[PDB]
């Protein structure tokens, strides 16, 4: 009856010692290192949010333009999960119509957004998206339409379908849009749980599926929080499809990850928390007494 999964003793291990930070900071030690030559062009200066957080020029996104191919934004293959995700920092007054444009490109059914607009008394990304029926966007730049169709406000996210329009060949495409809106301005969630339940409202969705283009995930950055998002799906899909679940290592995930973009994961609270998510969203999965009752109940509905 009582077994711990083996990175629940590895998790009471490092909390009982007290160690994350030394474990995060070897991570930090060990991750991959490669070149960002393109971000850094004077010309994309005002394309990035932060001067020390670019994409690697292996692995970035880029948009279908002559002119200027650049976006801060990379692209995460996970080939043993099957899964691809484009991790991107929040649009800026400049690039939003380039964000639309990657959306468009990249055949992306789901955006995935994990902060708020407004944060801490700063902006943290443009309002890239209507917040009306009645006032949609047009980017002139990109020459693409956005309307907002529908908007569920839930307790601790919001689902909006949105409808992007190519202005050039008049083709329309539903986009899902999932807002994780109680992510704390400060530190990380004190349960995983709501943030599980928003995991697993965005796999409902078939956003994650082969059959489209890779999710769009952001926050500030497009490091901490969203690294959080893709390594707990990742980790989570690999526990149900290898022969040995406890064979999946969480660290090494995360360093593999590290190859395509930068920083993910970018404290050590959020380590500790992005373990807390695997454990917990592998019990419910496995369905566990616990965990399902305080779910169902609370996480769910109320
Ligand atoms: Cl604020
Ligand atoms: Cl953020
Ligand atoms: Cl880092
Ligand atoms: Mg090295
Ligand atoms: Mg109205």
């Amino acid at each position: 009856a009582l077994e711990f999964m083996e990175m629940e003793k590895e998790f009471e291990q490092i909390d009982k010692s007290g160690s994350w930070a030394a474990i995060y900071q070897d991570i930090r030690h060990e991750a991959s290192d490669f070149p960002c030559r393109v971000a850094k062009l004077p010309k994309n200066k005002n394309r990035n949010r932060y001067r020390d957080v670019s994409p690697f020029d292996h692995s970035r996104i880029k948009l279908h333009q002559e002119d200027n191919d650049y976006i801060n934004a990379s692209l995460i293959k996970m080939e043993e999960a099957q899964r691809s995700y484009i991790l991107t920092q929040g649009p800026l007054p400049n690039t939003c119509g380039h964000f639309w444009e990657m959306v468009w490109e990249q055949k992306s059914r789901g955006v995935v957004m994990l902060n708020r607009v407004m944060e801490k008394g700063s902006l943290k990304c443009a309002q890239y998206w209507p917040q009306k029926e009645e006032k949609e966007m047009i980017f002139e730049d990109t020459n693409l339409k956005l309307t907002l169709i529908s908007e569920d406000i839930k307790s601790y996210y919001t689902v909006r379908q949105l409808e992007l329009e190519n202005l050039t060949t008049q083709e329309t495409r539903e986009i899902l849009h999932f807002h994780y809106t109680t992510w704390p301005d400060f530190g990380v969630p004190e349960s995983p749980a709501s943030f599980l339940n928003f995991l697993f409202k965005v796999r409902e969705s078939g956003s994650l599926s082969p059959e489209h283009g890779p999710v769009v995930v952001h926050c500030s950055a497009g490091i901490g929080r969203s690294g959080t998002f893709c390594l707990a799906d990742t980790c989570l899909l690999l526990m149900d499809k290898r022969k040995d679940p406890s064979s999946v290592d969480i660290k090494k995930v995360l360093l593999e990850m590290r190859k395509f973009r930068m920083g993910l994961i970018q404290t050590a609270d959020q380590l500790r928390f992005s373990y807390l998510a695997v454990i917990e969203g592998a019990k419910f999965i496995m369905g566990d007494s616990s965990v399902q009752d305080q779910w169902k109940e609370l996480f769910h509905e109320d």
